[PDB]
């Protein structure tokens, strides 16, 4: 690549994110004065573990859905093969929504958007799963003192989900090209625009794949207890991505040939 082409990757990945950002940034702000009462709180604390996982799952998946169609128009994306996209996306997805998921986080407070309103920690105490729940939050802290723009989270997001070093891609060289050719774009607009001092603040890549591997280990867990639960009412694309062995859809391949 040259030096315009790498700032028109910058534009196109930015564009492909505002696309598919699902919410955004400013109806999110807008909202953080919409805080769950006490009363509020407590009836989430109240439902059943089976009722807050199936509600939990639905917002994940919904999330997941933005960031397939985020890969979908991402530069290079779709020139892949069709085994190294659904690989990519199957390890990453979760991934580019826990990166997502800070714009929601309001550090003053320690409050998350969901459903309508803000609330902490304490509004997922019903899932029984607190350390992935007080990691999710520690992770979406240390994102959100970072202060990134928009801009930022699409590049990061483009490189989070186009990671060469996946198990079980089948072009690997194309993937890392494309790889290479986005941290280019993400380090360039870094440099352009005085921000190269977050490269050193970024999480290492270790910490988003244990923040997938407890979600997904809380899970098994869940489904253990809850077997019908999880065939009868959870999404069939969160259980192609997460479930075991729940590999039995074939929801992503639709969700790719489509459009
Ligand atoms: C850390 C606490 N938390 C969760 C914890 C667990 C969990 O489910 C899995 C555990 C077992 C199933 C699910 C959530 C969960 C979901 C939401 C949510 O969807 N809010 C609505 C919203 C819409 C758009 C955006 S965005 O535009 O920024 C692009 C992402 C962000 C937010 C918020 C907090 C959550």
């Amino acid at each position: 690549a040259s030096l315009t082409e790498i700032e028109h990757l910058v534009q196109s990945v930015c564009k492909s994110y505002r696309e598919t950002c699902q919410l955004r940034l400013e109806d999110l702000l807008r909202q953080r004065s919409n805080i769950f009462s006490r009363e509020e709180v407590t009836g989430y604390q109240r439902k059943s573990m089976w009722e807050m996982w199936e509600r939990c799952a639905h917002h994940l998946t919904e999330a997941i859905q933005y960031v397939v169609e985020f890969a979908k128009r991402l530069s290079g994306f779709m020139e892949l093969c069709q085994n190294d996209q659904i690989v990519l996306l199957k390890a990453g997805a979760m991934e580019v929504v826990l990166v997502r998921m800070c714009r929601a986080y309001n550090a003053d407070n320690r409050t998350v958007f969901f459903e309508g309103k803000y609330g902490g920690m304490e509004l997922f105490r019903a899932l029984g799963c607190s350390e992935l729940i007080s990691s999710i939050f520690d992770f979406s802290h240390s994102l959100s003192a970072l202060h990134f723009s928009e801009d930022e989270i699409a590049l990061y997001t483009a490189l989070v989900l186009i990671n060469a070093h996946r198990p079980g891609l089948q072009e690997k060289r194309k993937v890392e090209q494309l790889q290479y050719n986005l941290e280019l774009a993400f380090h360039h607009h870094l440099c352009k625009t005085h921000r190269q001092s977050i490269l050193a603040k970024l999480p290492p890549k270790g910490k988003l794949r244990s923040l997938c591997s407890q979600h997904v280990e809380r899970l098994q867990i869940f489904q253990h207890l809850h077997p019908i639960v999880v065939q009868a009412a959870f999404p069939p694309l969160y259980k192609e991505l997460f479930s075991g062995g729940g590999e039995k859809h074939k929801i992503l391949h639709r969700l790719l040939q489509d459009s």
